């Protein structure tokens, strides 16, 4: 599972 | 930005 | 820019 | 697998 904000 | 991966 | 997912 | 390159 990856959860990424940028 | 946002970026889910499962 | 490289993305892989295996 | 991930892989990223910039
Ligand atoms: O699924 S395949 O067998 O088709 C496969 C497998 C890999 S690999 O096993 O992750 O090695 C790569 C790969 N490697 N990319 C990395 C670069 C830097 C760090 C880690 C990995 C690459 O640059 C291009 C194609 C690939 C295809
Ligand atoms: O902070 S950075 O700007 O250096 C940056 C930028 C990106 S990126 O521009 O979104 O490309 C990524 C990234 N990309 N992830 C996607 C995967 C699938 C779809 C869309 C995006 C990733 O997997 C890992 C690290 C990253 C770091």
């Amino acid at each position: 599972k990856l959860v990424f904000f940028a």
